[PDB]
Parts: structure tokens; sequence; C-alpha cells
């Protein structure tokens, strides 16, 4: 090859056997030229080992405010330690059995440890914690959709709906909610259209081309659609509705036989994905007040006019 | 109310458990009325009862030696024959020696005893619950519904259909000892929708329409086979017959499905128990005698253009 | 063959010949260099024969509920316990003849290990418990009927019915009861036609052919028919029904001599895959409520109306 | 045979019509149906050939 590429390679966890040998040739210095030290050197190894626990309870003290959010609680419980935490309380038993100012002063230097922080994570733990993670897709569709459509559709949206407002007087009564309505339920079921999903719902008409030019040759036509839905013996209220792409990406690769993706991290990316992009939607500039996106959850008891009262209550949220 | 009267089995609510613990802090709450040394002829108790899993675990792998070529090619073997949670079992055997073998020797006779015999078996409530707690064991309901509703009233009635065949084209009547269709089963899920495109070598030579016409849920009988002509090396042709298996595609849509969470290695066994239940019932028919032959591949590693006619052909010369 | 394939076998079952030579070894080992002694042995193989005595009796404090579903009382008693059970009270009668402490600290371990539960099953054995079981036809066949019937002519139900019903007036009015009703009777007599079955159902029409092309030559097209039900003297009502073919494979593999298939556990497969059909169907999306499965049980005594009027209860209670 | 794909009409001069073409000629073998020509009227009217 012309271009000799230089191309990284996994690594392959060897450092487990490095540490393998250099135990057997110290097991092998010590031996040449003893129950007493034998047992000093287990609670030496059980006074290091009670960190974890000192971890875990502050873990759970700062997390049990999250526990309702996440956890809604065992989980909490058991999330916040290590699965193999039960061999730290049989060590220190063990330690205190065979047996107190060593386990204050070893206490109270790892809790000095764990307060200032100076066992941090150096380079090659991050760098694989990142190469290792192949399912964190929830920032790349954000950050995806976000300059590949919306840095490009939305600004272009007040414009193409005046034109429509000179001559039909409805769009001009609801002039407060020309945004594009983006639909992201917190599953991944998209609605081939929106009329069956709601009966609530009424197709009107699809907006004006959107024209852009590229080498002259090939041009991005853009279309959006239009609807009208009815509300209680009140008024009609027309918006513009459409799901995100990203879902669709993640239900289609969800499917996928290679991909491995279960659906208990479906709902975790989705959630992700929704927490990402408000978050990178809420500081552009560009489309400052061109959007609302909506979230939800599909209820157990299947009323037929859910997704039209959300609707209702977002586009009342304006005026 | 209802015109009926069902008494549904609705599933266990698993409060056993809660029957064992409130069991065991009775025993406690007795023990505490009315003792050191005890402890370690508990332990030694727990240490003799456990060391029978260890005894279970080297018998399985002593008759799994000989499968572990077929199954798991050694560590494998290993960890199969032996349930996960065996270490402590291990740190129980290890405090009874330190803290010691007559008793140890005494222990263990019992113990493999117990297992040679054979007194300890599974009552009808553990199997009823085992077999209906499994809920992906799909391979046997589809071999019985696969051959029940086609593979035993189509296959009597092939040697006259290819009858009218030769009647249209006699070019056949030359290999009388190949009329019995072909049944393609991939140990994997892949199903060839166009049978042209998967090799080269495959080609139509009698395809006649026909409606496949359901009523009310009864399916019409198949009254046409197609025909197919299989390319040798430049010496001749040779007519097939070939079909794929429909259980496999249900596998594929089971797999696709997203309520089914149904992952790719149960794919795998669930397809070769699939292939082997059907087989074994194919193999005990009479009606279907020797009117079918199945082909069952693994999909090669190394990518071949011409690797699924050179097996037809194969099985078409080990046929005459 | 082009393609080596390697296919395994059914265990031989070869460890019980190797647990009898661990047996003769054991054996031989012990004779070479004592009433008591085997007196000891005893009391110790007796010692833990008395598990199973727990594990029954836990098994039927949890199942005392489930008896009258399932057992509707000896066979309740006796599907708790081993049939080998009595060999058991022989060893404990043995032993306490030939005597207190070491039976309650027994019994104390072998609640703890019930409790625990340390003593599940390896994969060897729950892979041959899996492989053993021939006649678990259920969850097979409720998928198969699934996936290769129900998810195909279920969604082209509603549409395919408006058509018929703007020009009959009859199926406009009864519009809540469109539904595909599966028959599912926990036995496996299947009528020819529900004509003659039940005096009160009468045949009106066919549904018109549900088209479904593939590769342009093979044609998969579907009939259903629609039925008209004489209630009391009110009036009278239009529905879809047809049998469910499960239970007519399950009839013709009954049959079979090569089967081996009897007439008490066919109940059960039966019922095994009313209840599978009805799990995997109430979890679906695609079919949310376009079907309505019918399980009942023949009457000892013959009415000549028994299932008219289940129909019509089934069918009063969408309205 | 690309060239002969018209429909062959058959009109004695004479009325007799045979009822199949199988036995009114011991050489014309029947071969299969062509697929159905569907022509959809209202929707509920089916002109199938």
């Amino acid at each position: 090859s012309p271009a000799r590429l230089l191309i990284p390679e996994p690594r392959a966890g060897r450092a487990r056997h490095a540490a393998c040998v250099l135990l057997a040739v110290c097991f092998v210095v010590l031996f040449l030229s003893l129950a007493p030290i034998t047992r000093r050197v287990c609670t030496q190894l059980a006074a290091l080992q009670l960190g974890v626990l000192l971890k875990g309870c502050c873990c759970l003290a700062e997390e049990i405010f999250h526990l309702h959010s996440r956890h809604h609680l065992w989980q909490v419980l058991c999330s916040c330690f290590p699965p193999r935490w039960h061999l730290a309380l049989l060590l220190v038993g063990g330690s205190a059995y065979l047996d107190r100012l060593a386990l204050t002063l070893s206490c109270l230097c790892q809790l000095l440890v764990l307060a200032l922080g100076l066992q941090k994570l150096s380079a090659v733990e991050v760098s694989e914690l990142t190469e290792s993670s192949k399912k964190n897709v929830a920032h790349g569709l954000a950050w995806s959709y976000y300059i590949g459509y919306l840095k490009v559709v939305l600004p272009r949206l007040k414009e193409c709906m005046e034109e429509i407002s000179r001559t039909n007087p409805m769009l001009r009564a609801h002039r407060d909610t020309w945004k594009l309505h983006i639909l992201v339920p917190l599953g991944c079921d998209i609605w081939d259209d929106l009329e069956k999903a709601d009966s609530n719902i009424q197709y009107l008409a699809d907006l004006p081309e959107t024209i852009l030019t590229r080498a002259g040759i090939k041009r991005r036509v853009y279309k959006h659609s239009l609807y009208v839905i009815r509300d209680k013996d009140n008024k009609l209220r027309p918006c513009v509705l459409e799901f995100a792409s990203p879902l669709q990406t993640l239900c289609a690769m969800s499917q996928d036989d290679c991909a491995a993706f279960s659906r208990e991290q479906r709902l975790e990316q989705a959630r992700l994905f929704y927490r990402s992009l408000r978050d990178i939607l809420g500081s552009s500039k560009e489309c400052a007040g061109l959007y609302r996106l909506i979230a939800y959850e599909e209820p157990a008891e299947p009323e037929s006019h859910f997704l039209s009262g959300l609707i209702l209550w977002h586009l009342q949220q304006q005026q």
C-alpha cells in the first residue's frame, strides 16, 4: 500500500499473565531462606480490603436521592457494592476473631485516601473503558441527528410557514405554536402514520417543498406534514409532527443478530439519547426557539386518546 | 357469571423458600432455648453433604469425556460438569481435613452409595415445574407440527406427481432411482427465497402455477412440486426437487421478534435439536419409508460460490 | 461429504458404571487393613436421607393452595414426595431404635441447605432434561401457530371487513366484535363444520380472498368463514369462527403408533398450549385487540346448546 | 416458443362444441391453468379469469 496505515490493535489483556509470573517469582523468592506469618499476611490482606465497604457506604449515601428516580430498593443496595462484597466481610470477621488500634488506623487511612482522591485512573484505564463499550450509541445518535437534520431544516421553518399563513387565517390565528414537534417515546415503536395511532389526529396537507442545491445536479428536498388535531368542544389545533429517526435506528439495531442488543439496555439508550439531545439543543443559538420535543411512555392501560391529550397539553403550554 | 367453568393452573408463587426460612427461624429459636464444639460437627456434616455434588460432577465429567469433542471441544467440559457454586464445597472439605480419615471415608462412601443406587429422584412437582418453566423448547413441537402438517400428506403422493411431470417431458425417465424430495436444512437460519440466486448451477426446469388455498384454517393439499436441474461437470445435467424447512423460518422470525428475546446460541441449539428430532421422527415412519432425503449443512468459514450445488451433487451421487 | 457435520449423540448414561466401579474400589480399599463401624455407616447414611422429607413438607406447604386447581387429596400428598419415601422412614426408624443432638443438627443443616439452595443443577443435567422430554410440544406448537398464521392473517382483518361492512348494515351495527374467535377446547375433538355441532350457529358466507404474492407464481390465498349465531328471541349475532390447528395436530399424533401418545397427558398438553398461546398473544403489539380465544370443557350432560351460549356470552362481553 | 403466445380461437363452421379437447383429439394434452386474471369492481365484485 502506498499509504502505510498505522492503526491500533485491541489489547490482549495479558497483564494478568505478567502479574501471575511475578507472583510466582515472589513465592519462590519468599519460600527460600511459619503459620503465624501466613496469619499475619491474611490479616494484612484483610486490612486494606475494608475500604470497599466505606466506598460503598459513601456511594449509597450519595445515591439514596437518585434511588427513587433510577431504581424506584434492593437494587440500590446491590448496585452500590461489587457483587463480591461478602468476601471482605468474611476476611474482616476472621481477622477480628484471630485477634483494635490497627483496625481503626486502617479505617482512618482508607477514609483519608478516599477523601483526598489520590487513587485516580491513568490513561490506559480510561482508554480501555472508551474502547470496550461498543454500545454507547446515544451520544452518537444525538449529535448525528442534530448536525445532519436539525441544524439544516429548523431555521427555514418560520419563513416557510408565513407564506401559508398569508392565505390561511387558521395558521395566522395560532402564531405562537409554529415550532416543530419531535415525538420521542422512551420505547422504540414508531407508527407508520399518526392517523391510525390516534383517531383524534387528522392529516391536513404537506408543507411546500424545501429546495437545497448540491453541485447543481443533486437536490436535497425536505417535506413536512401539517396536522390538525381535534379538542373537546373548544376548537381545532394545527401542528407539525414527526418522530425521531435515532429511535428507529435503535429499534432496527435491536433486531439485528450480530448486534446482541437486548430490550433492557435499549430503554437506557433511548433515555440517554433523549437527555443528550435535550442538552445539546438547549445550548444552540440557531434553533433557540424553533423546536419542542415531547417524551412519553406508553401507558399500561390502553387509552385510545392518551397521545392526543399529551400533544394538547404541550400545545397549550406555549400560550 | 360464565357458562363454562375453567380452573387454569396459574404458575407457582415460589413460597416454599418462605416456609424453609420460617422453619429455620423456628429451629434457631428452639436451639436458643435450653455448644461451641457442636459448630465443628455441623461444619463436618455440611462438608459431608457438600461433597456429593463434587462426586456427581466427577461422574458427569467421566461420562462427558466422550462427548467433549462432539459438544465442548477441555475447560468447557469441566465448567459444564460442575455447578458454578462449587468452591465453597472444596473450602468445607479443606476445613474438615485441617480439623482432623475414617469419618471422611465413610461419609464419601455413603454419598457415592446414594449416587450409585439412584434413590434420590425428582418428584412429580419438580419435573412438572421444570417442564412448564422452559418457555423456549420449540424444537420438538416444531418438528412434530412440521411432520404432521406437511411431511405426512405430500410425500406418499410423490411418484405420481413426477409421473405427470415426466409425461410433460420424458427426459427424467433415466433417473428412476432419485424420485424423492430433498429437504435442505441449514443448521443456521438463512433461507433463499429465490433458489436460482443461491448457486449458479441451480436452474428451473418446470414450475407450473399453483394457488395454496386455506379455508378457515384448513390448508388444501399440494398437487405440484417444482422441478430443478443441477449443472454437473461438462458431461451431463441432473434434475432435482428441492425444498427448505419452514421451522427454520419460524426460528429466524422468533429471533427477529422483539418480545421473544431469543438469542443466537439458543437459536443454533434449537436448530440442531429440531434437525435431530425431525430425523428421528422420519426414520421411524411407515408412509415416508424412502420418499425423502434431508440435507443438513453448516455454512463454511471460507466463502465458496459453488458449495451448495456441489453438496447436492454429492448427495445425488451417493443416492444412485 | 464436502461439509463434515458434527452432530451430538444421546448420552449413554455410563456414569452409573463409574459409580459401580468406585463402589468396588472403595470396598476393596476399606476391606484391606467391624459391626459397630457398619452401624455408624448406616446411621450416617440415614442422616442425609432425611432432607427429602423436609423438601416434601415445604412443597406440600407451598402447593396446598394449588391443590384445588391442579389436583382438586391423596394425589397432593403423593406428588409432593418421591415414591421411594418409605425407605427414608425405615432408615430413620432404624437409627432411632439403635440409639438427639445429632438429629437436630442434621435437620438444621438440611433446612439451611434447602433455604439457601446451594445444591442446584449443572449444565449437563439441565441439557439431559431438556433433551429427554420428546413430548413437550405445547410451546413449539404455540410459537409455530403464532408466527405462521396469526402474525400474517390477523393484521389484515379490519380492512378486509370494512369492504363488506360498507354494504351490509348488519356488520356496521356490530362493529365492536370484528375480532377472530379462536376455539380452543381443552379436549381434542374438532368438528368438520359448526353447522351440525350446534343448531344455533348458521353459516352466512365466505370472506373475500386474502391474496399474498410470492415470487409472482406462488399465491398464498386465504379464506375466512363468516357465521351468524341465533341468540334468544332478541336478534342475531355475526362472528368469524374457527378452531385451533395445534389441537388437530395433537389429535393426529395421538393416533400414531410410533408416537406412543396417550390420552391422559394430551389434555395437559392442550392446556399448556392454551396457556402459552394466551401468554404470547397478550404481550404482542401487532395483534393488540384483533383476537379472542375461547376455551371450554365438554360438560357431562350432552346439552344441545352449550357452545352457542358460550359464544353468546363471549360476544356480549365486548358490548 | 415465444412467437406463438396468441389466443387460438376455434370457430368450426358447424356448431358442435367439445366439453374438453382431451377426448376430442388424442394428440392434445392438457398441461395447467394460467394464473388468475383478477379484475376489481366496486371492491366486492371480482371478475376473475
